[PDB]
């Protein structure tokens, strides 16, 4: 699909930290999103993205394509040590993160695989986008902090 095939060739949004392909958030999510991440790379020097797609062209799934965009954005240790990449495909309301040594450590397991079974699913079910997004990454900063988890929906 173009979107598959743009999402990949345009590489990672140096402005922004979201490609919502989907067109699913707002411009008012979007820039709440531009502040709460951009103030993660500034302290902690992690460089989370999100990325929203409505359907994958190919028949891979969710963590499949985020493995793919990370190694295409970031084709060495050194560009994706610091990197976090979340999709979301919304007709299939799957989630996946994936990312680099780094970014994956400061995060943990626990957080990680709650955050695409909990928050990303069943929030997009509902057809809550923005939040689903911005919980997400909500969540995901309280991981990287060190504080309380916020827990799920
Ligand atoms: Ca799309």
């Amino acid at each position: 699909s173009a979107s598959e095939f743009n999402i990949l060739n345009d590489g990672p949004p140096k402005e922004t930290y979201v490609v919502d392909d989907a067109g699913v958030l707002s411009r008012v999510t979007k820039s709440d999103l531009k502040k709460l991440l951009s103030d993660l790379e500034y302290r902690k020097k992690l460089r989370l993205n999100f990325i929203t797609v409505r359907k994958l062209t190919s028949k891979a799934d969710a963590f499949e394509y985020a493995d793919q965009v990370l190694e295409k954005w970031y084709p060495s240790i050194e560009e994706g040590n610091n990197k976090g990449i979340v999709v979301l495909i919304t007709s299939q309301k799957e989630g996946a993160i994936t990312g680099g040594p780094a970014f994956i450590e400061a995060v943990g397991e626990n957080i990680l695989d709650a955050t695409v079974s909990e928050n990303l699913p069943v929030l997009a079910t509902d057809e809550k986008y923005n939040e689903a997004v911005y919980s997400s990454a909500k969540r995901l900063v309280a991981a990287i902090d060190g504080q309380p988890d916020p827990g799920g929906p």
